[PDB]
């Protein structure tokens, strides 16, 4: 579910950042191995912000709402990381945002990959799983990706941990395809991010 609109994506994949105030040094580490992992498989570049307009600020407070997917552009923006969400892998997934993708559940072919189970979805949470309108992604000729790191796992805002909000529509290599991994970007996501950004 990557981007559609040119001007969201970063100028030459150059993204301006700033560490906040109110974490350990552990922490800091993480954000700075998280912004590495992109650097090394992709063309995309990580760079302390001087006097930039335009750049993400890891901010210190509760885990959720917001993360921009892509540069906003004048003036900076928040990446929200908490108690809860302060691994590695959540925040290469929250700087899959700020490169410019959203959910890959939310791809406008996905009701061809998975189905929804509207059902277990936690009461005014459903709008998570509305598809993105086709005019706001270009998917750039990738596949559905069940491995990256943008999508949902099985049970992501269910009513409960043994109830599935989604569930693939079919195997892949044997058997249904696990969803919801954040270990490391998937070979798609980089795949997809290297022709999102023109990478040689
Ligand atoms: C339950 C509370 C709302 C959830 C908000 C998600 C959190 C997320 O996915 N973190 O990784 C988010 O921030 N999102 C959704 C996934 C990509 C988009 C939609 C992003 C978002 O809301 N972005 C913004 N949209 C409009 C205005 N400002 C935004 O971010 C600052
Ligand atoms: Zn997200
Ligand atoms: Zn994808």
């Amino acid at each position: 579910a990557a981007t559609s609109r040119p001007e969201r994506v970063w100028p030459d994949g150059v993204i301006p950042f700033v560490i906040g105030g109110n974490f350990t040094g552990s922490q800091r580490a993480v954000f700075r191995q998280a912004m590495r992992h992109w650097e090394k498989h992709t063309c995309v570049t990580f760079l302390e912000r001087t006097d930039e307009d335009s750049y993400i600020v890891f901010t210190y407070r509760p885990c959720g709402c917001c993360s921009y997917v892509g540069r906003r552009g004048g003036g900076p923006q928040a990446i929200s990381i908490g108690k809860n969400c302060d691994k590695f892998g959540i925040v290469v997934h929250e700087l899959g945002h700020v490169v410019g993708f959203w959910h890959e559940h939310t791809r406008p072919d996905r009701d061809r990959h998975v189905s929804i189970v509207r059902e277990n979805i936690q009461p005014g949470q459903e709008y998570n799983f509305l598809k993105m309108e086709p005019q706001e992604v270009e998917s750039l000729g990738e596949t559905y990706d069940f491995d990256s790191i943008m999508h949902y796992a099985r049970n992501t805002f269910s009513r409960g941990i043994f109830l599935d909000t989604i569930v693939p529509k079919y195997e892949v290599n044997g058997v249904k395809p696990p969803i919801g991994q954040r270990t490391r970007l998937s070979k798609g996501d980089i795949a997809q991010a290297r022709k999102l950004y023109k990478c040689p």
